[PDB]
């Protein structure tokens, strides 16, 4: 309770808690190959944001860092969380389209360095290259978000009409979702410094439980996974 | 020689070792594509774990976490090998058993969560909260259990015989080996405290190289790997 | 400005950007599934390649160890380089010659080790000892050879004859681009200490940029990836 922003770690860590035991309840039951891979996905994403932010409300998840002149505290398992959940949702948006390999490969591989990235900007002490590698990060986004919004739309369209629609609709959250974080970033106490630190992690929060929560029902209610039946 | 349980990291570092060069004999020669896989992930164990061991050995796996009340050295390589090697074990059960995709993302996940976690505890500065990460752990560790000891039972006694009956035996392995881990941590100067560090190392010594080596020993000696010939 | 050796990583950071934006630009056009996997793999190395020479240059990427008798600076984002960038380029030869699944795991395993091993060697303050995690390491690499120079040899031979004689460029290739690491270390201030550190920082940028841009323009640049057609 020694910080002013423990009650979005506290609230986000049971949101997350509570989102991992409905797809354990809501995905018992699914005995369907491709079905279950989507709900494996699904739930573990939320499993490793419990864990992520139950380390930052007690306080393991944070240090400090020498830069701008002051010991700016850093959730660094926030972007470690970003680092394991990332990649499993571009794996949701894959097989639903049943991208080949070689398009997936990509997507991981870039997701990896916008959030490797990422993290060496939030501890860089020079203030000026924190934004170098905020540039670097968030170029790599724009890169995921060109294939998502134009390489996954013509196949999930030349795929099954069920997913064809299911697709489109998770594309353009994931369109939004995404550009949010280096936005929030900038602004917040590790970029430029306008927002305090403790609505830095409630913007961060929320766009966490959407997009680890939220997104997740979206998926799991669709019947775009399972097979033809 | 300036740690009183060199002896059993020692003992271990050659126990890995010379179980390598035995997988490295023994798989020499094998022409199977399905039987050369379950040779590779069984002889990497093993690699991994000399190399951990042999770390722990000379001092760099070993550090100092300020928790109840001491300086309680902590031998982090030690869940370093637990990380590398537990998800290779998994991927022997599943090939051996045939099991889908969807079920392999899960066990793995889980088993990162209960690495991961147990690894958090160990390190954590607050006495209580390392508990807290162990429960959480054991937990991920009760869920890789439950889908090992029911999920695959069905799917293996519906594979061949030759994998049924020997998936039933290193279940039974699975279920007692991985149960040892988290009541030696707990009763260990990780956790409780009630043995000493020099006991603790050499408890999860004997279950390194059994699960490292002993049970490698078991899958590679027996024909439910190779084709149906 | 303030180190001796800037130049050589700011000249291998340009090299990596530039061949990452020529192998992205080269890599635009190609539909093949099967060539996109090859164009996926051999663009991402140099992105990784590039995000790590600005993190030394920056001096991110940079820490002191112990040893010696001095407080040798360590470049340890150029072992975490080669951590990432290894892997790819041994995906690479695997799916040129269709290597087993098997056979893979097992390069990627030695290789992880190889990588992790000269990490701690370059890390230990024990001068003897890093000597010891050097042995392990090059090792670990002549396996990997020896499963290139020998093991896919045959397989190559045996597949398509456009990438028959293209994997044996990329062999001797490989078998000495490899072997001058493990001795650049040795005679480098890491290692021996015959060579300084800026001549080691040198040496090590052209194995790079050669591994990692020269390289490519190798397999991009040749017709055995792509369908038959
Ligand atoms: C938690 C779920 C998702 C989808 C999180 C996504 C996060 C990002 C795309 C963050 C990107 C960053 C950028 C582009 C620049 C600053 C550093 C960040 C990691 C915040
Ligand atoms: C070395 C081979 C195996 C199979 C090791 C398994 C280790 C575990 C299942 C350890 C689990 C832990 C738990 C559940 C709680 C405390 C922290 C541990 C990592 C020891
Ligand atoms: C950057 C591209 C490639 C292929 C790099 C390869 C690097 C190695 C094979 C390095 C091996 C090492 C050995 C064998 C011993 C000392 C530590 C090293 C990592 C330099």
């Amino acid at each position: 309770t020694g910080r002013p922003e423990w009650i979005w770690l506290a609230l986000g860590t049971a949101l997350m808690g509570l989102g991992t035991l409905y797809f354990l309840v809501k995905g018992m039951g699914v005995s369907d190959p491709d079905a279950k891979k989507f709900y494996a996905i699904t739930t573990l994403v939320p499993a490793i944001a419990f864990t992520m932010y139950l380390s930052m409300l007690l306080g393991y998840g944070l240090t400090m860092v020498p830069f701008g002149g002051e010991q700016n505290p850093i959730y660094w398992a926030r972007y470690a969380d970003w680092l394991f959940t990332t990649p499993l949702l571009l794996l949701d948006l894959a097989l639903l389209v049943d991208a080949d390999q070689g398009t997936i490969l990509a997507l991981v591989g870039a997701d990896g360095i916008m959030i490797g990235t990422g993290l060496v900007g939030a501890l860089t002490k020079v203030y000026s290259y924190r934004f170098v590698w905020w540039a670097i990060s968030t170029a790599a986004m724009l890169y995921i978000l060109y294939v998502l919004f134009f390489g996954f739309t013509s196949k999930a369209e030349s795929m099954r009409p069920e997913v064809a629609s299911t697709f489109k609709v998770l594309r353009n959250v994931t369109v939004v979702l995404w550009s949010a974080y280096p936005v929030v970033w900038l602004i917040g106490s590790e970029g430029a410094g306008i927002v305090p630190l403790n609505i830095e992690t409630l913007l961060f929060m929320v766009l966490d439980v959407s997009a680890k929560v939220g997104f997740g029902l979206i998926l799991l209610r669709s019947r775009a996974i399972f097979g033809e039946a």
